[PDB]
């Protein structure tokens, strides 16, 4: 589709306006948080470095140093997320999951299988600018089996071009995936590994139909969610993104606020890392399948200026 975000430029920006209103939010005792909140929520992630710089040519400061010793808790950690570079943002987050003990496969996954090739290029070359190692020797320092063999496969940023369906592959991948599906997914997995890996969008969404028909199943239903296998994980995270890549983060998103509780990271790294690629194309998705819409899941499972400044980038 055409990709729309939520979060666009703010037509008549001045960053030298926009930095002595933040100065004078944070100046003295207290905050004017509503003021920041609504800022930075309406300003693009380009403007908000012109912002950053402009800050420190005025008043010699360091705007990120000062929003995080004004602000506290959700509210802090949402903004720290906007005010990150674009480019650089995918990476953190990445070097986050898996810098200390263990490892977030969760995060692994999730941006390893939704991020398209040409992002992924850029994300490896600015993870290695930033953080000195190779995103892949990173991952396969923290991650073993087929799990880590699928990741690093993902990471080579080499699918098949869409351009040739040969039908006589599209029905051999098929069928060795029914096979594979049937067997729990737990048998030859070097084969569906380079399938799900390499093969090309339009061949793929091919063989997932002509899997359906074979099985009657939607090769889906062959794994389960809630429940355990780092592949497994992978594997649905892949064929959900390789079908509809905001279908996927819209779910990822329902989840992260269905239940007890908020996965507070997730709504954040959603929220931020797509406002300004495909976020709108995820509240549409979002209302479609679970029937509600997103701005008001997000009103029902957060508070306070963390939920202003939320639903001031979520819309509507
Ligand atoms: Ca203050
Ligand atoms: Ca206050
Ligand atoms: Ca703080
Ligand atoms: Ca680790
Ligand atoms: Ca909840």
């Amino acid at each position: 589709q055409v990709l729309r975000g939520t979060v666009t430029d703010f037509p008549g920006f001045d960053e030298r306006a926009d930095a002595e209103t933040l100065r004078k939010a944070m100046k003295g005792l207290g905050t004017d948080e509503e003021s920041i909140l609504t800022l930075l929520t309406s300003r693009s992630n380009a403007q908000r470095q012109e912002i950053s710089a402009a800050f420190k040519t005025l008043f010699g400061r360091d705007l990120l140093d000062d929003l995080k010793s004004e602000l506290t808790g959700k509210f802090e950690k949402l903004i720290v997320a906007l005010m990150k570079p674009s480019r650089l943002y995918d990476a953190y987050e990445l070097k986050h999951a898996l810098k200390g003990a263990g490892t977030n496969e969760k995060v692994l996954t999730e941006i390893i299988a939704s991020r398209t090739p040409e992002e992924l290029r850029a994300i490896k070359q600015v993870y290695e600018e930033e953080y000195g190692s190779s995103l892949e020797d990173d991952v396969v320092g923290d991650t073993s089996g087929y799990y880590q063999r699928m990741l690093v496969v993902l990471l080579q940023a080499n699918r098949d071009p869409d351009a040739g369906i040969d039908e006589a592959q599209v029905e051999q991948d098929a069928q060795a995936l029914f096979q594979a599906g049937e067997l729990k997914w737990g048998t030859d997995e070097e084969k569906f590994i380079t399938i799900f890996g390499t093969r090309s969008v339009s061949h793929l969404r091919k063989v997932f139909d002509k899997y359906m028909t074979i099985s009657g199943f939607q090769i889906e239903e062959t794994i389960d969610r809630e429940t355990s296998g780092n592949l497994e994980q992978l594997l649905l995270a892949v064929v959900k993104s390789i079908r509809s890549i905001p279908a996927y983060l819209a779910e990822t998103l329902y989840y992260a606020m269905k239940g007890a509780g908020t996965d507070d990271h997730t709504l954040i790294r959603v929220m931020v890392s797509r406002s300004e690629i495909d976020l709108f194309n995820i509240r549409k998705e979002f209302r479609k399948n679970f029937a509600t819409s997103l701005y008001s899941m997000i009103k029902g499972d957060t508070s306070g200026d963390y939920k202003k400044a939320l639903l001031l980038l979520c819309g509507e």
